[PDB]
């Protein structure tokens, strides 16, 4: 249909709460979370969603323990090496990109990223964006900075700045669907936590109490049925 | 306490639904809505909230019928002439400002605005912002434009642009609490509808099904008790 969102974005959350309640380590909470992604992605592809964004890491998250953050970075490298490789080379023909401040990830993660982006570069199936070291304020600031540089070199005048111009300097300029139709946030909190900001003026929000390690294909289906009801 | 938000913002909504269900005119839905404001404002003042923002009109709302929009503009002039005058001159000593594209309101509304802003100019009680012809994308765009002009005149260089700089060119630069701690939206929809965007990265969202003509002091209390629970 057209009652199918073009862009769906997901804030993952609840991994430590989940660990805690399972009597298990937070690293294991994280790993079980990330293991969900591939099925979520496949399911969104089957539903004819054109873009799925999973938010994996904010700039503020670099304030957690070094050990926690390093474990996440490796779990993500592993995801991009096994799971994403499968997705891009499967019949789903998924296109992979990452957005965020990549300069800020270790070299090994940056390499995993460019490998999966190269591998999937010509694919024509659903776009999958992994937003990693991505923050909405930082995106806007960085847009404003690029536009200012262009102003400084006479390439652009101040009154040329409109939404559309602004939109082309954001990190979402890699899609024609920058603005999510549907934003899903697991684990019950009702806030954006410095995810997309510019990109959300008419996005439908969907909040579930479900902890993300428990979040599956059915939970995506549920979010979509809410969406179709609005 | 400090478990009292500094800034609370409210998206009003549900007036036509309410009219419809009361068998009454939408103009009357709107009037009964706006009549709620003064008690909401007084209550927020009593609770020690430092800033309340009520969003009265978006740029997209200029797409409704001319008659509807004109009725709203007059209802707002009346609010600023009777109710706000009382609030600013009462012991609550409320400070009034309006934000948004004021150029775009009729002259009579612009005059009501400057009169209430002058009247309350030296007050020291709670700040009350009426956001009228205000849209979050437009705010960001207009910020970016001012900053670009300043770049063009050598007043600012591109790498001087940071959050803080960005924040000082937004329409919320009239407060030291630009970012709401708590955002309330009546009538059940779960979206921002092009309200604040930059200002919301850590704002707590509170959605009530209550139609705004039915929204009173108790509903503000309820939103605050949810907030204190997060
Ligand atoms: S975060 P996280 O998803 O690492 O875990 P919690 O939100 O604290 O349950
Ligand atoms: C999805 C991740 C990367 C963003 C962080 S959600 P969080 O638990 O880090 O943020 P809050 O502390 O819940 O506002
Ligand atoms: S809008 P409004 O508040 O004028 O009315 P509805 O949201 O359509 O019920
Ligand atoms: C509070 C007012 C001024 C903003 C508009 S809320 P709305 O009913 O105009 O917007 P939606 O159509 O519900 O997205
Ligand atoms: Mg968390
Ligand atoms: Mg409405």
């Amino acid at each position: 249909d057209e009652v199918t969102p073009n862009h769906v974005a997901i804030i993952i959350d609840g991994h430590r709460k989940w660990a805690k309640s399972r009597g298990v380590t937070v690293q294991e909470g994280h790993q079980t979370g990330v293991n969900n992604w591939k099925h979520i992605i496949s399911r969104a592809s089957q539903l004819g969603i054109k873009l799925l964004t999973i938010w994996a890491l904010s700039p503020q998250n670099f304030n957690r323990s070094k050990m926690e953050v390093d474990f996440l970075m490796r779990i993500y490298e592993d995801f991009l090496r096994s799971d994403v490789k499968e997705l891009v080379t499967s019949q789903q023909d998924i296109q992979f990109s990452a957005i965020g401040d990549k300069s800020r990830l270790p070299e090994y993660l940056q390499d995993a990223i460019s490998y999966a982006e190269g591998l999937s570069q010509a694919n024509k199936g659903m776009h999958f964006i992994l937003a990693v070291a991505y923050g909405g304020r930082e995106d806007i600031v960085e847009a404003a900075r690029k536009i200012a540089a262009k102003v400084e070199h006479g390439i652009l005048r101040p009154d040329d700045i409109d939404e559309a111009t602004f939109e082309q300097h954001l990190m979402t300029n890699i899609t024609k669907f920058p603005s999510p139709d549907l934003l899903i946030r697991a684990a019950g909190e009702q806030r954006l936590s410095n995810f997309f900001l510019w990109q959300l003026p008419f996005t439908e929000f969907y909040f579930t109490p479900k902890l993300f390690p428990d979040f599956g294909e059915a939970d995506l289906l549920d979010a979509l049925a809410s969406y179709r009801c609005r």
